[PDB]
């Protein structure tokens, strides 16, 4: 408790702190003339030291405790304190500092010497860093086959210092760009790069060859939106995450973005002493690298390329699940986009391609809320059944196309397309009378509808790493109209449901009215929601959904072509879009929904359901 001693406690201090400050040039200020009682180096050398360790392992919060200064002779005092630092791979804890202190002059300095940078250091020695980065691991569907995956890549090139001069290059250009199928010019616009030395190797596919490590996506477009593609990291992406490398790659979208953590995995790293040789003395901290994590899906990898193709490239989606279990066996979106392109390396043309495609390839579809039509009319019954507000049988006359429920809705009208004039609740389905339906749920009123509806999942929002708004009933709290209950009942008004949503809330018909939420991750635990519906509504509406098919005037008779039992329900919309609903009625094993934004003249989602079908039928039963 000393004038001296505490000067001496507080040089310490100033000199740790000016090196969290980073201020290694004031740290060296205070340091002994180099002399063989004071300091071993100059203020430069010194400078220099702190500069070169320090900084390159970037060691930063330097926390000292139990200091101690005692006199040894009038001109110097010895120094011991713990310490503990942040860097770069880590936390240093529990070092052990000493030195000695030079007062001269009612001046205290340090005696600088090499073991005030680490405790062990001597001499000449010096300090190692080495990094190892991880491998990203692979996301996978329910069969174990890869979806997304980091492997070796044939990458095709060529070198303009191997090509022709004059006729020889252009002509041969020719001969290179036939044998591998790509246009010719781009051979032109890539060799005239500004980075084009004529004797580097220049890429052109995923005339040598090349192996390069790359991220690769075995169904390409078919599973793009889900999937999702990875990025070179950025300065930018760093700022947001300090703890990147700036050499893998980084997921920007689809669950490549969304479980970019696991999949990346975590970077490798040593920190040493080493002699003047790079010799290793003293590891001062070593985190093995440890790679990233395999991710197993519900995905049923045929399912999707199978879904996927099924579409034509025209704009729509499909999705397959289990419904006893939730399963998501194909989540497919159309049009698409090359992800292997997008992660590789895509030309600035097919890049522009994508961009202005008006039907918009990189949504993810399936996640999209629309108004999903008739196909809803199969909930709205079995509420009305539920409620004793539908009678089976009662037959409603209904006359002409057009209708309303009195004068007072100026020219709002229900209409419909098959003047059908006896329609009881089983009538209505095969044929889609969107009248029968919007009066047998005026019958039933707001309170009773919402009263149904409410048992279901709008505004939830699952547990599914998709990003997509829940979905609504209505853009207000209560519909304040007849005509809006009305149109909402045959699956119209302000109604929005996304295909996976839908998935879901049809479940009821393959569960005795039992809600299953869909499941994409392979290992979670199924989760429902028990008596959503009524079995005996179930057992009510299913044999009617058998006849959309079978009925010669069902709205999807074109299936029982196929000879596989199916229960279903169709809708469309006006542009027009087509809709689908189907499942197997004798085992549950699957369940579809199909819809086809902006159809084609004499196009349905009926007319491409048969392929998936066969398929789901056969390898989905019990
Ligand atoms: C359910 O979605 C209903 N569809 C419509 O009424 C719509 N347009 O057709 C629609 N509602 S609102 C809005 N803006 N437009 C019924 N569903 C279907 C269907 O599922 O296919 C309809 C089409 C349709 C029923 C029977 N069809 C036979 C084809 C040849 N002749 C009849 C048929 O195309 C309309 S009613």
């Amino acid at each position: 408790e000393t004038q001296a001693v505490e000067a001496g406690e507080k040089t310490v201090e100033q000199f740790v702190q000016a090196l969290n400050k980073g201020d290694y040039n004031k740290a060296a200020g205070m340091a002994s003339k180099k002399a063989a009682n004071k300091s071993a180096l100059s203020e430069k050398e010194i400078l220099e030291k702190y500069q070169n360790i320090y900084g390159a392992a970037d060691v930063k919060g330097l926390e000292i405790s139990n200091l101690k200064v005692d006199k040894k002779d009038d001109s110097t005092y010895s120094f011991s304190y713990k310490a503990k630092m942040n860097t770069s791979l880590g936390e240093l804890k529990d070092l052990s500092y000493k030195g000695t202190l030079d007062r001269n002059d009612g001046k205290t300095t340090i005696n600088w010497q090499p073991n005030l940078v680490f405790p062990e250091m001597e001499g000449n020695d010096k300090v190692s860093l080495t990094t190892q980065e991880a491998t990203r691991g692979n996301i996978l569907d329910r069969n174990g086959e890869p979806l997304a995956t980091t492997g070796k890549l044939k990458q095709l090139g060529v070198v303009p210092s191997k090509l022709g001069d004059g006729d020889e290059k252009t002509a041969n250009i020719k001969a290179i760009a036939s044998a591998f199928d790509l246009t010719e010019d781009a051979i032109n616009q890539a060799i005239s790069q500004s980075w084009v030395q004529p004797d580097y190797f220049v890429p052109l596919k995923i005339a040598t060859i090349q192996e390069v490590d790359g991220r690769y996506y075995p169904l390409g477009e078919a599973a793009a939106q889900l999937i999702g593609y990875v990025g070179d990291i950025t300065a930018e992406d760093i700022d947001k995450n300090p703890e990147l490398s700036s050499n893998g790659k980084i997921g920007r979208s689809g669950l490549e973005m969304a479980f970019d953590k696991d999949l990346r995995g975590t970077t490798g790293g040593k920190l040493s002493i080493t002699d003047t040789d790079g010799v290793e003395k003293k590891v001062l901290i070593e985190h093995e690298v440890q790679n990233g994590k395999d991710i197993k899906l519900t995905i049923d990898a045929k399912a999707q390329k199978t879904a996927f193709d099924s579409l034509g490239g025209k704009a729509g989606s499909t999705v397959a699940t289990t419904p006893k279990t939730g399963d998501l066996l194909a989540l497919a979106s159309s049009p698409s986009y090359d992800p292997n392109k997008m992660t590789n390396g895509i030309s600035q043309e097919d890049y522009k391609a994508y961009e202005e495609n008006p039907e918009q390839p990189f949504i993810s579809r399936f996640a999209t809320g629309y108004a999903p039509g008739s196909t809803f009319k199969m909930i709205t019954a079995a509420i009305g059944l539920d409620n004793g507000t539908i009678d089976p049988n009662e037959v409603l006359t209904i006359n002409g196309l057009k209708w309303q429920k009195d004068s007072s809705w100026g020219s709002y009208q229900v209409t419909r397309v098959s003047d059908v004039s006896h329609v009881d609740l089983k009538t209505a389905l095969i044929y889609s009378d969107n009248i029968y339906m919007a009066q047998e749920t005026l019958k039933m009123g707001e309170k009773n509808f919402r009263a149904g509806l409410d048992k279901f999942i709008f505004g939830e929002d699952l547990d599914l790493p998709i990003s997509m708004n829940p979905a609504q009933i209505s853009n207000e709290e209560s519909f304040n109209s007849d005509i809006l209950l009305a149109d909402t009942g045959y699956g119209q008004g302000e109604l929005l449901i996304n295909p996976i949503q839908q998935a879901a809330m049809y479940s009821v018909f393959a569960n005795n009215g039992t809600l299953v939420y869909p499941k994409l991750i392979a290992d979670k635990e199924t989760k429902d929601k028990k008596n959503v519906i009524g079995e005996t509504a179930v057992q009510t509406i299913v044999p009617d959904l058998r006849e959309v098919v079978q009925d010669v005037n069902g709205t999807a008779h074109s299936l029982s072509a196929l000879g596989i039992p199916l229960a279903a329900k169709t809708g469309t919309a006006e542009k027009e879009n087509s809709f689908l609903f189907a499942f197997n009625p004798d085992n549950q094993g699957y369940m579809m929904v199909s819809m086809l934004e902006n159809k084609e003249d004499d196009d349905s989602a009926t007319k491409r359901a048969p392929e998936l079908l066969q398929y789901l039928n056969q390898n989905y039963q019990l």
